[PDB]
Parts: structure tokens; sequence; C-alpha cells
């Protein structure tokens, strides 16, 4: 998160990071069993820390819970980037209580200009490089797709929406992918894309939460 806060403790309980010997995208846990990321962030291996502030401190609160399954959307593309989703189910179920807790997934769509709560481990720095311990929070409205569209011509699907900044210096990054855009207690995105980070008219792409419920309680009901 680029140009952000740090998060006050556990205050983002649905937040996840995912781990393969060490941080590399976030994810929401949305069922006690599952949580929900980006598909470019695939690994065929993964474990999940829940209840995280520091990622590198055990500082009790923690729930470390290795993926049992794995599952990409069908019709992820690696070009476009439209549909970029993917469920994890935990190898044992979440315990939710204060510090670990599921977020909603959306009853609409978004309206433009909702407020959001983007978060994640990624990086800090809009030239360099930082990867903070303590979790990140950036707050960030949705934009009119026209506004997503002029920024990125050709490359917005109907499964995309921009969140974010024109002005550039307030994005996600590098280690947010998968993470949550959380909008009036709703999961409305998930850390996609975009051209660097925190650029002049380049605000950050999230696939459109909104219209994968179907897919989500689909994938959940049959494993
Ligand atoms: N600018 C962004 N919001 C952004 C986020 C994530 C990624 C993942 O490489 C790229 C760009
Ligand atoms: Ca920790
Ligand atoms: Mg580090």
């Amino acid at each position: 998160i680029v140009g952000g806060y740090t998060c006050a403790a556990n205050s983002i309980p649905y937040q996840v990071s995912l781990n393969s010997g060490s941080h590399f995208c976030g994810g929401s846990l949305i069922n006690s069993q599952w949580v929900v990321s980006a598909a470019h962030c695939y690994k065929s291996r993964i474990q999940v820390r829940l209840g995280e502030h520091n990622i590198d401190v055990l500082e009790g609160n923690e729930q470390f819970i290795n993926a049992a399954k794995i599952i990409t959307h069908p019709n992820f593309n690696g070009n476009t980037l439209d549909n970029d989703i993917m469920l994890i189910k935990l190898s044992s179920p979440a315990t939710l209580n204060s510090r670990v807790a599921t977020v909603s997934l959306p009853r609409s769509c978004a309206a433009a200009g909702t407020e959001c709560l983007i978060s994640g481990w990624g990086n800090t720095k809009s030239s360099g490089s930082s990867y903070p311990s303590l979790l990140q929070c950036l707050k960030a409205p949705v934009l009119s797709d026209s506004s997503c569209k002029s920024s990125y011509p050709g490359q917005i699907t109907g499964n995309m929406i921009c969140v974010g900044f024109l002005e550039g210096g307030k994005d996600s990054c590098q280690g947010d992918s998968g993470g949550p855009v959380v909008c009036n207690g709703q999961l409305q995105g998930i850390v996609s894309w975009g051209y660097g980070c925190a650029q002049k008219n380049k605000p950050g792409v999230y696939t459109k939460v909104c219209n994968y419920v179907n897919w989500i309680q689909q994938t959940i009901a049959a494993n």
C-alpha cells in the first residue's frame, strides 16, 4: 500500500497473509473454511496466516492453516487479467473471534464514489521498494467505469473496477495482490492489477467481486 497508514492492530480481521516461505499475497476470509484471493497469486502450496498484524513476529492471535484446495476461476485469463479470482479452502476451519472474522460478500455492486478500505503487506514505496511488518490500510473511492476506462483504454472489462485516485501517490502495490477492498461492510474488490503503483492517471484495478457471488457460493457448496 503506497500512501496509506498503519492499520490499527487486528482492525481488518478478514485480512489474511498468504505465505510460501514468506508473505506473497493477501486474501479475505469469506467463510470459516474459505479465503478469496486473486488467481495471478496462484502457487500450488500455500499457508494461510490469519489474525496477523506484524507478519514478522508471533504476537499470539495468529492462526496458521494450510490450504487444502486451491481453485482458480476457470475463465481466468493471464493476459487481460479478466476473472482474476481464486478460492482457497482451509485444511481446518478458522476459528472466528474478534481478531479473525469473515467479511460479507456484496449484496449489490457499489456506486461510484463509495468510500472503501484497501489493505495489505505490499510495497509501500512509489519509488523503490519497502515491505512492511505491519498491515497497511488506505481509504479510497470507487471510480466511475468511465474514469477507469479512460485510464486503461480497451483493458477494463465488466469484471473490473477502479478504486483509488487519479492524482497518484495512493494505491495498492506488489504484494497487496489478492487482498481486500471493503466498502460499506462488503467485499467489493480484490487487488488485481494496474500500471506500476500510485502513478498519475493509473488507478488500481480490482476484480469486481459483486459479479462472482454465485461462483463463490457454488464453489464452496461443492467442496
Ligand atoms: N497499481 C496497483 N494497484 C497494482 C496492484 C497490484 C499489482 C500486482 O502486481 C499491480 C498493480
Ligand atoms: Ca504476527
Ligand atoms: Mg521484511
